[PDB]
């Protein structure tokens, strides 16, 4: 639950986005020297109409407020630094990421993206279940990593597909973050590629704020000690404080239940980590249903329109805590619930099914 002071910051961020998008709003009462209608320097070179549409297509299974609050909390409730971070994210993201997740593995395979395919087939990073708090778990096995198997751009695209798949596993009323299990058993100098580590730190700290729950480094060999003594100094202190070194199955149980821990680590998850089954396309039957997709997209446009105008009313309303303000706050919750429900309706019509849709682990 947001305090009064925190709700002011939330309203300020929406106001900046609204001025960029040319959504009518007056933020005078809740303010950077605020000048009504002027676009924040962090946003001054984004296209109003393009970014307005792109933002709402990236919105899938998380509420609009929750999406923004991850940037706000990352920047410690500083509105000017939050809006800078959001602006850089919108410039970087555009429609690239939405295309990756909607295209899924099938698009990668159809386009002969050899390096991305190799990483999928190696199961170098896979979603293996849920942690004790219902966060998705990504199992990463660096012993499978060789610089020669992919370009850096291909490794980047692969990593982004994986994190976007993990977001689809987020459970309502549970932490919207991911637990990472880096299994270091078998790590060798053959695997010592610092380029991807610098990219993951740099790019994921900037573009997936407040997305990390626990980062487990499991059975690190002695040869990893001098490598960790380099890498650790590159980390944001908050990210560093989420890292735990585990040595055995009992230590993993503090974070993940046995049904989800792979059998080879001492768990009961018998997923085949040695042979990959790419999506065969049999669940993509609805992608061709233009008529139904168009209906759901029009319902979405109407919900977004109402969310925008109600949020603008809520930004301006004075005083707080009267019956009309309560009703506005509740209407924003109801519209957010409806947008989430609408995304669940839309998903089969726009996103090609991942391996996790076929194996029963993912239900959106």
């Amino acid at each position: 639950q947001l305090t009064e002071d925190q709700e002011v910051v939330l309203k300020q961020i929406w106001t900046h986005l609204f001025h960029l998008w040319q959504v009518p709003v007056d933020g005078t009462h809740i303010f950077h020297l605020y000048e009504k209608g002027k676009i924040h320097k962090a946003l001054a070179n984004l296209d109003p109409q393009t970014t307005k549409k792109q933002f709402w297509h990236d919105i899938k299974n998380e509420t609009p407020d929750a999406t923004i609050l991850k940037f706000i909390r990352a920047r410690k409730w500083n509105a000017d630094k939050t809006i800078a971070m959001l602006g850089h994210d919108l410039y970087w993201r555009k429609d690239t990421i939405n295309k990756i997740i909607n295209g899924g593995e099938r698009a990668v395979y159809e386009n002969n993206e050899t390096g991305v395919i190799k990483n999928l087939e190696l199961q170098k990073a896979t979603i293996q279940g849920y942690d004790n708090d219902m966060r998705p778990v990504i199992l990463v096995r660096p012993r499978l990593h060789h610089s020669s198997d992919q370009t850096e751009q291909e490794l980047e695209k692969f990593s982004l597909l994986v994190i976007e798949q993990s977001k689809l596993f987020f459970k309502e009323n549970y932490p919207a973050s991911t637990t990472i299990l880096f299994d270091l058993n078998g790590f060798s100098m053959s695997n010592m590629d610092y380029a991807p580590v610098k990219f993951l730190i740099t790019c994921f700290e900037a573009h997936y704020p407040e997305s990390l729950g626990h980062l487990l480094i499991h059975k690190a060999p002695w040869i990893f000690n001098p490598i960790w003594n380099i890498i650790k100094n590159w980390l944001d202190p908050v990210v560093a404080s989420k890292i735990v070194f585990t040595k055995n199955i009992d230590e993993l149980h503090k974070f993940i239940q046995p049904q989800y821990i792979p059998r080879y680590l001492g768990g009961e998850n018998d997923n085949d980590l040695d042979h990959y089954t790419p999506p065969d396309g049999s669940l993509d039957v609805h992608l061709k249903d233009t008529e139904t997709r168009a209906m759901i997209e029009k319902e979405r446009e109407e919900l977004v329109e109402q969310f925008l105008t109600v949020t603008a009313q809520w930004i301006e309303h004075q005083p707080l805590n009267d019956p009309a303000y309560i009703q506005l706050q509740e209407k924003r919750v109801q519209l957010s619930t409806a947008l989430c429900e609408n995304y669940s309706k839309l998903d089969p019509y726009i996103r090609s099914r991942s391996v996790y849709d076929y194996n029963g682990s993912l239900k959106v």
